[PDB]
């Protein structure tokens, strides 16, 4: 459902994969992502990350509009796999257009409104069944995020995890590189699942 003029968003997973023998792995998602949207005044998030120049109001205000989302997530932090050293955590995502580009998507992790780290991905087209997809398959979670989610995991409680998830937040970018344009832009807060269903999310439209 999340999908601008210009570009749509397939698919984003966050998982952790583990190594049980050497023909044996276990994987288990943090966050997935595989109908008319609810609107949500984006003026409100203006203090949820960067406020400056290349901030959420200067690119919302440059447009377009209809490719603003946000995405609540309720990510799954039991330990359903057993771990040890050297696991794998990653993200994978696809996007596709009708027309061919060459695309940049920054993922600015944020603490507090204050981008913490950024990370910088460009992708290029692949012609496919007459559209255009791009993949980017099992990228490598900084040691950032690795480290945070063991200090949410060892938390006794998910209320406790909840209240550091609230000045937590991440915001996709996606522009073409070529034109510098804005082609997709996606908000993600965040909380801690705690239904027997695993992980889960609610998009919005943002709307000024």
């Amino acid at each position: 459902t999340i999908a601008s003029s210009r570009l749509r968003l397939l698919e984003y997973s966050a998982f952790m994969e583990v190594q049980r023998d050497p023909d044996t792995y276990s994987k288990h998602l943090f966050v997935h992502i595989g109908p008319p949207l609810e609107a949500v005044d984006v003026r409100q998030i203006y203090d949820k990350f960067p406020e400056k120049k290349g901030g959420l109001k200067e690119l919302y205000e440059k447009g377009p509009p209809n490719a603003f989302f946000l995405v609540k997530f309720w990510a799954d932090l039991n330990s359903t796999i057993q771990e040890g050293p050297g696991a794998f955590y990653g993200v994978s995502s696809q996007y596709s257009s009708a027309d061919s580009m060459t695309i940049s998507v920054s993922t600015k992790v944020c603490s507090f409104g204050k981008q913490v780290v950024e990370k910088v991905e460009t992708e290029y087209a692949r012609l496919e069944n007459g559209r255009f997809v791009y993949r980017i398959h099992r990228s490598p979670m900084c040691e950032y995020m690795i480290n945070f989610i063991h200090k949410l995991k060892h938390l006794p409680e998910k209320y406790m995890m909840n209240s550091v998830l609230e000045n937590f937040t991440i915001l996709q970018v996606v522009t073409s590189r070529d034109s510098q344009e804005t082609l997709l832009v996606i908000a993600f807060v965040f909380e801690v699942s705690t239904s027997e269903h695993g992980a889960q999310h609610h998009v919005y439209k943002l709307v000024k």
